[PDB]
């Protein structure tokens, strides 16, 4: 399958997948969620857990908003 973009107003904000499978190695910390995950997805998740929050905990990916962030 393909990567996804989320059209954020300020700026697409590409998902790259493979990057995310080889670095997060549990899996479940995307997959097999409950139901409610693709309706709760917005902006406070992606700055929250949901992308941000997973990048500063894991000490690495994007955490400045022009790295996740571009026209
Ligand atoms: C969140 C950060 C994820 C992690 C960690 C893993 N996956 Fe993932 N996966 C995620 C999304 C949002 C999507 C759909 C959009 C996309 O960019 O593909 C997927 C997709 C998959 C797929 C389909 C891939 C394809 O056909 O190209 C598979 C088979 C899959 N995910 C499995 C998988 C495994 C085994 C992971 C751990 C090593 C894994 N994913 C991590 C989100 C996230
Ligand atoms: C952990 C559970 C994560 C979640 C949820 C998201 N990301 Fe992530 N991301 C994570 C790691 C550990 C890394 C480092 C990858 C590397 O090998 O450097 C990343 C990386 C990115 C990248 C850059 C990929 C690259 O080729 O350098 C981007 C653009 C990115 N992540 C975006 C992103 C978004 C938009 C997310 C929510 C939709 C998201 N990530 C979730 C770990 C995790
Ligand atoms: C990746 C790790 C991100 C970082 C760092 C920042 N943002 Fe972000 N933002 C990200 C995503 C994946 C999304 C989309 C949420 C969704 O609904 O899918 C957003 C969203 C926003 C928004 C709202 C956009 C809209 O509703 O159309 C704004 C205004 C925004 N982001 C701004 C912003 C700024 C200023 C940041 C740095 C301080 C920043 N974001 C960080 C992913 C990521
Ligand atoms: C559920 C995980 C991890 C965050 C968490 O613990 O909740 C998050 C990380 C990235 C999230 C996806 C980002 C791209 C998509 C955004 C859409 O608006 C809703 C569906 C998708 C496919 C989201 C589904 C789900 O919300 C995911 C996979």
């Amino acid at each position: 399958a393909d990567d996804i973009v989320l059209k954020a107003k300020n700026g697409d904000a590409k998902f790259p997948h493979k990057a995310h499978q080889k670095a997060v190695p549990d899996c479940k910390k995307c997959h097999e969620k409950g139901p409610g995950k693709i309706e709760g997805f917005g902006k406070e998740m992606a700055h929250g857990k949901g992308c941000k929050g997973c990048h500063e905990e894991m000490k690495k990916g994007p955490t400045k908003c022009g790295e996740c962030h571009k026209k």
